[PDB]
């Protein structure tokens, strides 16, 4: 029999065993287990996105984004297993490196040291450069999507949300609305909803270090639109600056509606945080995307001084064209190339 966890079968022996639950999602489950054949522990991403386009769509993408990155803060695909024919083919395996914990968790039991944050933050963003060089936005950065060793190795994960925006294009109307979840969703997502860009990722980083300096979500919106709300709620009212640059008429109507909204001292907020990481989440959390500080610039920054070197912070050297963005595809299309994608991993070949 494949072994079961929480009534979800994982077909994925007999060389990965053992298995242990140690998250899921909307589409998907992921274990712990034994690689019987190279003697390590992995974490597999049973992920089950055949029913619907957006699942076969993503999924696509985290494989195909995966594959082709290599990168010390970037989880890798050991391994992906699936059915030896496309019929028989109902859920896709991801095989990774076991890390020890994410973020999220580490953040339940623990009060991190200066030093830690620092460092954490640091590993974030040589992430985060990686994954810009690359064309791509990762669209869900929180500390769930980040995991941790007890050597404090970080990995960012969880590319389920990830895609190709080639900069020789505006994207401009043909982004995904309604990206990331929901306490690190960047304003322009709600007012900019399909023109965004991958200052949404350093947005993202700022509620992450926000959220290491006070153990609490910055921005917990109750939903959608108080998200809108509690972003203005320590930012006060944006400048009338700020508010000529939301192109978006319906959008920029709506927030001139508003009650004005004082700012928040970041002292009044974080009163024991080092100076420069408030500096840093300032920059970070900008409400205007174009004024908001870009990850090589975040990497410069004064807090992150003892860990910035250019020279051992790689990037990608061949960055991801319009080519990898043909996926607006019926379901059946997107399981083909699903198909061909995973079959390097296959006896066979
Ligand atoms: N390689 C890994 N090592 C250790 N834990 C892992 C690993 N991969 C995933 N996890 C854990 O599994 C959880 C869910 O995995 P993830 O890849 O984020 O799933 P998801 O189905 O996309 N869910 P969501 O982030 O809500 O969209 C993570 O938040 C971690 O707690
Ligand atoms: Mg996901």
């Amino acid at each position: 029999g494949p072994e079961m966890v929480r009534g979800q079968v994982f077909d994925v022996g007999p060389r990965y065993t053992n298995l242990s639950y140690i998250g899921e999602g909307a589409y998907g489950m992921v274990c712990s287990a034994y690689d019987n054949v190279n003697k390590v522990r992995v974490a597999i991403k049973k992920i089950s996105p055949f029913e619907h386009q957006t699942y076969c769509q993503r999924t696509l993408r985290e494989i195909k984004i995966l594959l082709r990155f290599r990168h010390e803060n970037i989880i890798g695909i050991n391994d992906i297993i699936r059915a030896p024919t496309i019929e028989q083919m109902k859920d896709v395996y991801i095989v990774q490196d076991l890390m020890e914990t994410d973020l999220y968790k580490l953040l339940k039991t623990q009060h991190l040291s200066n030093d830690h944050i620092c460092y954490f933050l640091y590993q974030i963003l040589r992430g985060l450069k990686y994954i810009h060089s690359a064309n791509v936005l990762h669209r869900d950065l929180k500390p769930s999507n980040l995991l941790l060793n007890t050597t404090c190795d970080l990995k960012i994960c969880d590319f389920g949300l990830a895609r190709v925006a080639d900069p020789d294009h505006d994207h401009t109307g043909f982004l995904t609305e309604y990206v990331a979840t929901r306490w690190y969703r960047a304003p322009e997502i709600m007012l900019n909803s399909k023109g965004y860009t991958k200052s949404i990722d350093i947005w993202s980083v700022g509620c992450i270090l926000a959220e290491m300096l006070s153990n609490r979500p910055i921005f917990p919106g109750k939903h959608y639109l108080d998200q809108l709300n509690h972003i203005l709620g320590i930012l006060g009212s944006p400048s009338q600056e700020d508010l000529n640059c939301i192109i978006n008429l319906k959008a920029r109507n709506y927030l001139l509606s508003l009650p004005h909204k004082n700012k928040v001292p970041w002292n009044r907020l974080f009163p024991n945080a080092d100076s420069k990481a408030l500096d840093l989440l300032d920059k970070m959390l900008t409400f205007n995307p174009h004024k908001r500080i870009e990850v090589e610039q975040a990497l410069a920054h004064p807090y992150l001084e003892q860990y910035y070197d250019p020279s051992d912070e790689p990037i990608a050297e061949a960055p991801f064209k319009f080519d990898m963005e043909l996926d607006d595809l019926p379901k059946e299309k997107l399981k083909e190339l699903i198909f061909e994608e995973t079959a390097r991993f296959q006896p066979g070949y």
